[PDB]
């Protein structure tokens, strides 16, 4: 898992609720770097809160399950990684449990700035295809991220 | 996947929206058994319907990732495989999107009609603690099925 060991980049992000990674929303979270230690994932990120950019320290703890790791952020988060060009991006989803109700926010981190076309494009349609609208699609590559 | 392609049975039943599982539901499904061809899950169940059990085979797609396949089947589905005793029971987690809502469908699988308290006590616990009620845990080596 030393692979993920790296400075990313968030380049899209998207979720089942629109709220969670629109601004001020506890998910939209611009990812700074990766620390692996046993197994674990230890996210460097900034957020803007209250139009500021404060630091955010998030652990995806390894779970004995593969690919998956554990999150208590705005309540407890399954997550996952795949990608097809570990070398190039990461994909990261979260699978949310708040206030007894259950939400996806997606990940697209990037080993650069900005990803390609056809791995962006995959990224939106995957999340078209399961039933999300445009607007909960966000692609930050282009805003002004902290 | 040489240790799935047995005999299996629906031990208990978990899901974020109850009526997905209750009597009718669309995921109440009593697995009969699972055959594994070129990777894919090949599943044969029986499902009451309209009153009476009637057969139903689903095929869990494998993907690029470990332990994750796909399914169409009331909307698309994300399933993940995991079990720490592989030849005692098995579970599938649904990660379901349907009419833009995102719903979670969990199985527990016995090579037996049921499974030891620890097992199923820790399945429960799991989504007892993301929010789950004990009216969406539903344990079913107990009622009578197909």
């Amino acid at each position: 898992w030393e692979q993920l060991s790296r400075h990313w980049h968030t380049v899209v992000l998207a979720s089942s609720d629109r709220s969670l990674i629109e601004e001020e929303g506890p998910f939209r979270n611009f990812i700074q770097n990766i620390t692996v230690e046993s197994g674990n994932l230890n996210g460097f990120f900034l957020t803007r809160k209250n139009g500021q950019c404060i630091p955010l320290y998030l652990t995806a703890f390894k779970t004995e399950e593969a690919r998956q790791f554990k999150l208590n952020y705005y309540g407890t988060n399954d997550v996952y990684y795949e990608s097809s060009k570990p070398n190039e991006y990461a994909k990261f989803i979260f699978y949310n449990y708040h206030d007894g109700k259950v939400n996806v926010v997606a990940n697209l981190f990037g080993r650069t700035p900005n990803l390609s076309n056809e791995i962006k494009k995959r990224f939106e349609e995957d999340f078209m295809n399961r039933g999300f609208r445009r607007e909960n699609i966000l692609d930050i590559s282009e805003v002004d991220h902290c």
